[PDB]
């Protein structure tokens, strides 16, 4: 079952949630495991991938750090016609040094920019910012759309344990809307608050913690009212919707008691339940989960137009996946919109 | 007048997740409450049901008291043949002194045991430990197979803090597995170690923070190794598996990953898969979630012989949820598995 590029299966392959990393941003990790001021999910994460002697982890971070003719390979290799790309996990938001967070962040969105140029039939970039500062945040935004050709961006969950529901983060709903580009939520570990079980247990990253806090944050959103204050808001998330669409009737019945009975002050009345927030301004990426009956499912739930495929690359880079999803038992039509006219809608392709 | 007792429409409906209550036991949480030695999730908790003037909390707190005519008469009202009834969460697990646990236990577990014998055809006992003290919970499992005519034991997830997979508890396993009865391990708030961000948005309780904190637990169990230790035990859960059965190729991928690159201590290797573990080992309930795609998913999953429904009474007593599943697009004999037979094989009815 070959794996070729041109979209001579009848779709082109554009795996929507692909990562890379510059060597500056990984070294500032590394300073801050060493002197202490790293949070335990960057000592578990970054210590492991950036330290582990293993052949994979290795591989791994050679993989993120390219942005060249060797991601390119890859990408041949698996039939991958375009990669929308965007900063790897954590990116800046743990950092405590904001002149240092904007120099690297723009550093890193330069560099995107640059590689999207380079190759811009393969490479569509999504830009990373600085939520700890807000304003030039959105001012990034802009930028990314004006200058840069960027399609949106990424944010890795929290920064340093603050949420975007908050008002303080409000800038740049602001700035997404003004520039019309979607929000992908990509996971990070749990902020310290909130991870000691799970780090004791090995299930802090993307085995469990990265779903747990993703969710999370993608609910608060939901929640705070995010989508009546900004209906044309779009927000993306991976791993096939970080299991809000699995547990959508409980989350609906349980929001709706929570508000009739007045338990929760933060908890208001919603212009729309969760299932219609999910079907009008969610969208949905299956990054590491290329299994069928889970794709299926989550289509039914969202509707088969806001559901697209992703690799995860290069955490997750296997062509037997690839191959699982080509001959998935799905309509050519269905086929094409999960693989290629999905992300073309909403990324503005 | 249309749901009905006696099993004319092909099955008995059995209901496996059904809660009661004791006042001697609510009124200790409202004296940890006054007192400050209860957890955020308590306060929480039982600080609005034991206190709301809310219709949710009154009729909630009225029927987990009643273990008589009135209960039975909803039952009656909903169709329910047979309720299996467990302490509701979080029991004894949060009290600090353990001659009280010890004995608050005891006679709720008498409480339940007398109400059973009263009622043997509408009512049977999960019996209530106090894992604070596993030597005690092991004599307690003893007793409620061997005279108190129990069918399993139900642990409302983490006592204190900590969890099962610790060594400690070690003989409620040991127990379970020599009298051979199933665990069900129900949801509690999470502990103060993880609840901030979740507690801040509203979201600690049943809308998610039970499922991260449930099924962070029965994962936890399984990477342990708990079922290589004890091959013949069975952990039941609601809440459709707590999302692990969605998560299950991440799950699986990323345990694997985990594994084979050495980043735990506590994630060595498994003699089964997950996906093995929760056809052989876990059994699901379908407790809070009346929502027919999210059973079948299920059900296709784990095996349609390790799903069975729960009404979650009193937290969620809705005719029209059995109405649903009664409705549900299934042959007669997958249905009489899911309402019936299920239960009457797991737990030894
Ligand atoms: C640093 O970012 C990631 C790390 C890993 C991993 O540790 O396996 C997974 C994904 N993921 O999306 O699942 C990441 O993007
Ligand atoms: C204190 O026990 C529970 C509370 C709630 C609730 O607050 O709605 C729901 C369930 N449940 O399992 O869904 C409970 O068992
Ligand atoms: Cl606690
Ligand atoms: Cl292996």
């Amino acid at each position: 079952q070959d794996l070729k590029t041109g979209g001579e299966q009848g779709y082109l392959r554009i795996a929507t949630e692909e990562a890379f990393a510059t060597r500056e941003i990984i070294d500032v990790y590394l300073r801050m495991i060493r002197d202490g001021t790293a949070d335990k999910g960057m000592v578990s994460l970054w210590g492991f991938y950036a330290q582990s002697p293993s052949e994979r982890a290795t591989q791994i971070l050679e993989r993120l750090l390219d942005l060249g003719e060797r991601r390119i390979a890859d990408m041949d290799a698996t039939g991958i016609d375009k990669a929308i790309l965007a900063l790897t996990s954590p990116g800046v938001q743990p950092l405590h040094d904001l002149d240092e967070a904007r120099t690297l962040a723009t550093r890193a969105n330069d560099t995107l920019a640059d590689a999207c140029q380079k190759y811009p039939d393969r490479f569509i970039g999504m830009g990373t910012v600085a939520p700890q500062d807000p304003e030039w945040s959105a001012r990034e935004i802009h930028r990314g759309a004006r200058e840069l050709g960027f399609k949106g961006i990424q944010i890795n969950s929290h920064t340093q344990g603050r949420y975007l529901d908050e008002e303080f983060f409000d800038p740049i709903f602001r700035a997404l809307v003004e520039v019309d580009q979607p929000l992908y939520i990509h996971p990070a570990t749990s902020p310290d608050s909130m991870i000691d079980p799970m780090l004791e247990a090995g299930l802090d990253g993307a085995i469990f913690g990265f779903g747990v806090e993703t969710g999370m944050h993608l609910l608060r959103l939901i929640t705070i009212g995010i989508f009546d204050k900004y209906p044309s808001l779009q927000i993306m998330v991976g791993h096939m919707g970080e299991a809000l669409p699995y547990w959508l009737y409980r989350l609906d019945y349980m929001h709706q008691a929570g508000v009739r009975s007045q338990r929760y002050e933060r908890m208001k009345p919603l212009k729309k339940t969760i299932e219609g927030y999910l079907k009008s301004n969610v969208l949905v990426t299956n990054s590491g989960v290329a299994w069928e009956p889970a794709i299926k499912f989550c289509q039914q739930v969202m509707g088969e137009d806001r559901v697209m495929y992703a690799m995860n690359y290069p955490y997750q880079y296997v062509a037997d996946e690839v191959r699982a999803m080509d001959a998935m038992d799905m309509s050519a039509q269905t086929k094409k919109k999960f693989f290629q006219t999905n992300a073309e809608k909403w990324f503005k392709l």
